[PDB]
């Protein structure tokens, strides 16, 4: 049988998740998460929201490997946009993402290193392939590129600015590099999808409040398309 | 259950070398999820070491490994820590009373630095492996102090940066791992305590500091732990 592990960040990342697949889920609270556990067209569906950052988001990917033996990770939520292109409510799958608030240059390791890893860590090749063509085949635009993740809310110019100044990243979002990596060191495939939910600039709070529910469940819908292909 | 299985993490390999030394004992190799694990027996306590990797995440992960795989009952971590506080010296023992993510920003939406929805700004160790570590040190002769550790995902090495989190979480050392271990203890109901050693002093001199004495801090560090498992 096949084991798909489904994850947001926030409750809201995940309400249309539970809402849209239309099963019945079987609650397990485990390591200070709850896990819903139910039956989808011959596969097991574990949903679950991390809490926000990337040490909740660590956690809940282990534990979902380790507890509950998924053998994909698909992350559905929202994300500030970092490029003119990518406009509120756009899809975004991530190619690769980094962490771009890591900083150990006082050793010369360029921003977003550290040893024993990389900068950037990649996400599943048939997977994002397959959300390629299905988007193709619903006409919706869906974008690819780098996702920056950190434990800040950025709302900045500046901080925008350096994100696509150093690391090339399209969208920034406090979770999906974690979830990507933990995927990576278990042998995991990972596909990572947000949309987005406001600009990371001044009014990204504002953005963020207002457009959550509609772009949480934009992200919602593709995710469960590509669950029916699975 | 009716053994006790109990956990040993450091951030670095450097860290647990003195560890794996001092424990004297024979270790079975287990990898899983990017880190080798270290089983063996001593004293009639199953011992699991392992180092994480450097920062929040990996430390996380490895955390997380301990636990759910290995069904460790307590968490201890020893490694090396910047001083924030003039009365930290190179080569002193700290364990955390409290850790702070002193990295997380959502001042955004009017939180606290520091702060996450659904979590605190302050993480707490075990008071009954504090206590023992104090005891101990008593015993010992040797100067342990108590205070808030702050980790984040940078290696500090500036005023600017050391003073903040002295103004902001009121911390005495910094470190990269220590409240995502604590975090995920918590989570998961397991007793952790955190033991540090003075490496560097989080200034423009840390970097220096750290290569120069990460080998004896970390051996200092290791010792207490040994001394600390010795009384379970
Ligand atoms: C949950 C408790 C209820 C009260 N409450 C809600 C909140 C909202 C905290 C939201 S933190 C951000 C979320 C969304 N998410 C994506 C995101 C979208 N835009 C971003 C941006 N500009 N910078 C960084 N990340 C983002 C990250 C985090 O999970 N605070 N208190
Ligand atoms: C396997 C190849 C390793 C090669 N390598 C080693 C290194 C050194 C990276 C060290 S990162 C820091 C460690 C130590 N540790 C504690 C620490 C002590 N002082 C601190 C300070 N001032 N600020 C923040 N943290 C610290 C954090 C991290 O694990 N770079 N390349
Ligand atoms: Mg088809
Ligand atoms: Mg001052």
């Amino acid at each position: 049988v096949q084991k798909i592990g489904i994850l947001g960040a926030m409750r809201e990342e995940i309400t249309p998740i539970l809402e849209l697949f239309g099963v019945d889920f079987e609650e397990i609270p485990l390591g200070g998460n709850v896990f819903h556990k139910g039956v989808y067209h011959n596969k097991e569906i574990i949903v679950a929201y991390s809490k926000i950052g990337k040490v909740h988001s660590t956690l809940t990917t282990t534990s979902m490997i380790l507890a509950f033996g998924v053998q994909k990770v698909l992350f559905s939520g929202v994300a500030g946009s970092l490029v003119k292109d990518l406009k509120i409510n756009d899809l975004l799958v991530a190619t690769q993402l980094v962490q771009h608030d890591v900083d150990l240059s006082a050793f010369d390791h360029p921003l977003g290193f550290i040893p024993e890893s990389a900068i950037f860590i990649e996400t599943s090749g048939s997977l994002n392939a397959l959300a390629k063509k299905i988007a193709n085949e619903q006409h919706i635009a869906l974008k690819e590129g780098v996702i920056a993740s950190g434990d800040q809310f950025v709302h900045s110019k500046e901080r925008k600015e350096f994100l696509v100044s150093e690391f090339k990243a399209s969208a920034v979002e406090m979770e999906g590099a974690s979830v990507a990596f933990v995927c990576q060191k278990f042998g995991v495939p990972c596909c990572v999808l947000r949309s987005i939910s406001d600009n990371a600039d001044e009014k990204a709070g504002m953005s963020f409040d207002e457009f959550l529910e509609k772009s949480a469940h934009t992200s919602a819908k593709f995710l469960k398309s590509m669950v029916d292909e699975l």
